[PDB]
């Protein structure tokens, strides 16, 4: 409109005010007059009007024609550029080869490369770079640091980015500022900590100066690689060459480690900070909070948040939310609940994020207590509870067992006229399963089936759930029999329940279901097994079942050499739970507990061998392990059974120089193998050194 | 048999020789013999031979008649619980109410209720207790400690164990070694810290002497508590009173810290250790390994790892496993090769859980080189692959794209004879989704139905996906049908394979979906559809959308609030975008990234607000954010726009003055609004101030 004259104004405004889908039509209706214009102007024009898809329409259509050429092709590729359109540019540029690089100008790329690599599509910004190659195109600066940037974002790509590099400093491209902040973040992106150093030196002995970016990226490689001393190096380095540390730079310093994991950094960071007089921020503050969070410190994360409201910070919503989630994390239900007080009366008010972290905990005692509060507490301040607050409620009510709160809400929901769904049945269901209630379950899933939802394969493992609480064989045997006419939810559920209620067939039978769809059986599962076949006394199969853990690349736990020493134990091949215990005692990744020095030495003593069960006791004990007072009867109990008096004595005296004392049933015990093997003179000596163990014995001979 | 007269030694012989399920007759049999025995005695020796289910059945039977009394039930009571039996003493007892407790000896039951302990069977341990308790039987020591342990493990029982102690000290019961113990591992369980500090103190000025016992149990309270410097005071009083730390002693400690999360402790543990000429364990350096390995510490690991090398320890497969796993958490491809290399030449050979590790990782560049080295690390040396080695070999290949290499493995698999099954296929339909090739993964999928498999929710979320890359609305649409006459996999697959197409229909369709069955939208899902209401140009709905996100409970991030200020942007509402930025400026718990700022300054030149854009750099690089080039070409081409030529100027000298150096294009960009202008003369001057430019102006004018 200022640079062409005016007929082809009248031209141009007349093709703009034409409707896109049959523009072709009325540019054909101008052929004649068309090739005469020059056609680079028109599309110059279209895109300062706006028209960028009328100027691609025109070039497209110019291309069927002579009226194409490399003026034309630049002013639309850079037009598109600019407007941000890189998938028309794509589909352009496929469509077309370019033409002799003497008549390219790289600089028309720049902005196109510029948005391929903003957008993800780092592939196509380098076809494009690459076709520019082609034709012996000789980037610029700015094309290079665009092409520095895909490779960076790209990844584990520095090797090309060195040769890139290599590149521009044979043509003689001097790198600026923006170069060395790419090719740094570049380096800090995957963890080349050695080799942004290396960059950096280079850099600094080509006596190229450094600004504020390029420390700043340098302490971002440094921050992201956990890197203290280094980093601490390159502030000083800032301080000395004009830039000069900031409230700025530490903040993302400490926030960087922070998030990058390491948080003892971080809030060194923050000391240094408060030294120096510098402020830190919330945002700061509460990735350091994060951090000590993730890595399950608290108590720690909680002091900092003492340190920030203690400087005066009044905390909001989302930092409240932050650590309550965080505390959500472990169950603090206690200091959960002293903070939503401290909230309240802080100043601000809870959202439903807050209602929605409080409620998403499971566990332990205490939690339907503590729901309850949280009950209180909502409706102790304004909240209409929406339909999907319900369903938050009986779920977390559903998650303790409190069947009779759950039923409760349930009701409040219907009462206040609400279409409870689906994730609402199956928290019904899943409060059922602890009193296996399967006759109310049954019920729900017919009022969940008419009502017109359909049964979640998540209803159906609940359902499963409840019938092995209630020792129902039935609902499980008749469930299976659908699956079979199907998930893995399902599956191990099945496995599961069979197992709650040692029905071996549809454990072989739920097993082979999971393996014939070459699945992952998953270590609980194998243990089952294992289980049921030690149970069953089929021991060659669990011997094939282990052999069929280590076969594929699991490894077995503790729960797993535990059910095998136990089984050799039922044996009365407790040499064998021996030798595995001996196995797992250097095993370098394991170690035995309790439960397999118990198995041994209460094997042991069963089969008679009560010497080695002492020598295995001896090593328990060696290892710094505790044994109970019934272990300890088990063993002395053991030598009484045999007539080994002495022993028997020895060990209880071991109990009695120690603090422990021994049961008054192991006295007993004693005195009662010595009656039996008429042996009264005996154990009458044995009182006198150790009164109703003497009656006793008076009782037992006369 | 060596208590029992001669003729009660037939009866209990012959009745031990009889099959048990139809023992009741043979003893109806002689009832009138029977109910003269001392039927006591007779249960005693069925005890003694083995036959406590014989037991237990002639007690069930004595009851029927007059033949049962007390010392008959404390007899077999003690024999099953000695047995370990507690689902039949459980049974038996549910069967009686216990006679008066004249005639209850507490003894009797400890057994039965340390079963019951060990079982996790606690609330009828506790019912058995409290059965005994209405009988006014008074514990004994051991009744206590059993049953402290029992409120020990059950958790939350801090209260009720106070009282049980009380009630020891009014009852005159003094606490012995178990005692203490246990009520020290209740509170270690808990993090009962200050608690078991109390006790502790307590049991002391009371004058009683710890043993090795409970100081190693106060050592797993502050162990599992992080609690370094009480744990230190601990070890001290060890030292002064008697027992005296340990090689044992120190690595517990360590490892306990470790277990729990504690790293940093550990290692200063193994520091001190290191110190005082104790040994450390193989498992405790492995311990502290995984500490540092799960929180992410790998460097310090593999550090640690070495200092376990150089002392001479040589590793095995399990701890090479470990530290293989740790870096396959990461994606640390070179360095796992490097620990293969040092495996074999070390001295010990991979099994298949070293192999199933290598090759369960995913990632990034580089992937499928690796796993090529693995191959041929893997024939390099035996390895028979199993039929299962295969699909972690196809999973593998099929992760990155190397779909070549993908069907050269399953080839490989078909030609040494193998049934592949599900997971192979699911394997294959899993690299095709890269290359978008629909037509070869529907080719699967008909193998995989005749060959009489069944594919998994798993197969047809991978099927989705080879539409969406492939452009295919066809087949998506298809599926989607076949869906709706149903998993959330597939569902969440449908909303962002429709996505990806662009096809708002289906997104609606499949989020009304998820949202039907009263289910869990997720943040992917709801920045999809706010998403796409964007890009459609309805905005109230997802601004609907982005309240339905805020209205339940979830919150959004930076890619919601990037979709929203890009959409305000894209309305010339690029006021409303800059409220957002504001809003998380001042979040607390969020902060803007380089998208949001980009999104502000392009939106405000876009609505010819350039002044405004500005200040929003102005702000960008104060919170010391790095704007790139074409970002600085986009406001000096802004203020270019409307012939505010010294403001773009005034861009530029900042530029320079920062060793940024502007694009080419950016000069160019000024001259050209200068001679669109008309002011041929101030662009000269321009570029006087600041050649190919000057003869573009002079090619302009003349």
């Amino acid at each position: 409109h200022s640079f062409l004259s005016p007929d082809a104004q009248v031209l141009v405004l007349a093709i703009s005010s034409h409707p896109l889908p049959t523009l072709a039509a009325f540019l054909a209706s101008r052929r004649d007059e068309l090739l005469r214009a020059d056609i680079t102007s028109l599309l110059k024009a279209l895109e300062l009007s706006g028209h960028w898809e009328w100027a691609l329409a025109l070039l497209r259509w110019a291309g069927k024609e002579g009226a194409a050429d490399a003026s034309a092709l630049e002013m639309v590729v850079r037009a598109l550029g600019r407007e941000g359109q890189h998938d028309a540019v794509c589909a352009l540029l496929d469509e077309t080869p370019l033409p002799p690089g003497s008549r390219l100008d790289v600089r028309a790329y720049t902005t196109v490369l510029h948005a391929l690599s903003r957008a993800g599509r780092y592939e196509r910004a380098l076809e494009l770079f690459a076709e520019l190659r082609r034709q012996g195109v000789a980037p610029t600066l700015v094309t290079y640091n665009v092409v520095l940037d895909v490779y960076g974002r790209m990844g584990r790509s520095w090797p090309r980015i060195v040769a890139l590099l290599d590149e521009m400093r044979a043509a003689g491209v001097e790198p600026d500022g923006f170069t060395a902040s790419t090719v740094i973040a570049a380096c800090s992106r995957d963890g080349l900590v050695d080799e942004a150093v290396a960059f950096f030196e280079d850099l600094k002995a080509r006596g190229h100066a450094p600004s504020v970016v390029t420390y700043n990226a340098l302490l971002q490689v440094f921050g992201k690689a956990g890197n203290y001393t280094e980093a601490l190096r390159v502030l000083g380095e800032m301080e000395q060459n004009g830039c000069q540390p900031d409230a700025v730079t530490y903040n993302e310093l400490a926030g960087t480690y922070a998030r990058a994991g390491f948080f003892e950094e971080a809030a060194r960071c923050l000391d240094t900070m408060a030294s120096k007089g510098l402020l830190p921020n919330a945002f700061t503050y509460n990735t350091v909070m994060t951090a000590y969070g993730n890595v399950g410190k608290v108590d720690e994360a909680l002091a900092l948040f003492d340190q920030m409201k203690k400087t005066g910070f009044v905390p909001n919503v989302n930092t409240y939310n932050l650590v309550l989630g965080m505390l959500g994390k472990k169950s603090r239900f206690t200091v959960m609940l002293e903070m939503l007080g401290e909230m309240s009366r802080s100043g601000c008010t809870p959202n439903r994020v807050t209602w929605n972290t409080m409620l998403a905990v499971s566990g332990k005692r205490g939690m339907e207590d503590y729901v309850t509060r949280v009950l209180e507490g909502m409706r102790s301040s304004g909240v209409e509870l929406s339909r999907d607050t319900y369903n938050t409620l009986i779920a977390a009510y559903g998650r303790c067992g409190s069947r009779t709160n759950a039923f409760k809400m349930y009701n409040e929901m219907t009462s206040a006229g609400f279409t409870p769904c689906i994730t609402t049945y199956n928290a019904l269901l899943n409060v059922l399963s602890r009193q296996g209630d399967w006759s109310t379950a049954q019920s729900i899933v017919s009022k969940m089936r008419t009502k017109g939802f359909k049964p979640n394969e998540q209803s159906y493992s609940l359902l499963l759930q409840c019938y092995a609480k209630g020792g129902n064989v039935a609902g499980i045997a008749a469930i299976e029999n659908e699956v079979y006419g199907p998930s893995w939810v399902i599956l191990r559920t099945l496995v599961i329940a069979n197992f709650k209620c040692r029905r071996l067939d549809g454990m072989e039978t739920a097993f082979q279901e999971v393996k014939a769809r070459g699945y992952n059986p998953d270590l609980v599962i194998f243990n089952s097994m294992l289980s049921i076949y030690a149970k069953n006394g089929m021991y060659s199969k669990a011997t094939e079942v282990f052999d069929s853990i280590k076969r594929s690349g699991l490894s077995p736990d503790l729960i797993t050499y535990n059910s095998l020493m136990d089984m050799y134990a039922k044996c009365s091949e407790s040499w064998e739970a021996e030798k595995i215990l001996n196995q797992l005692k250097c095993s370098q990744t394991m170690k035995p507990d309790v439960v397999s020095y118990n198995t041994v030495i209460n094997g042991f003593c069963k089969q008679g061998l009560v010497k080695e069960a002492q020598r295995v006791l001896s090593e328990m004990v060696a290892d710094g392990m505790a044994p109970c007072a019934v272990t300890y009867h088990t063993l002395v109990g053991g030598y009484s059974s045999l007539e080994m008096f002495s022993e028997a004595r020895e060990v209880i005296g071991y109990m009695v120089q120690h603090g422990l004392k021994p049961m008054e049933l192991t006295y007993r015990r004693v005195v009662e193998s010595y009656c039996r093997a008429k042996r009264f003179e005996e154990a009458r000596g044995f009182l006198s050194e150790v009164k109703a163990l003497e009656a006793y014995i008076e009782d037992a001979q006369f």
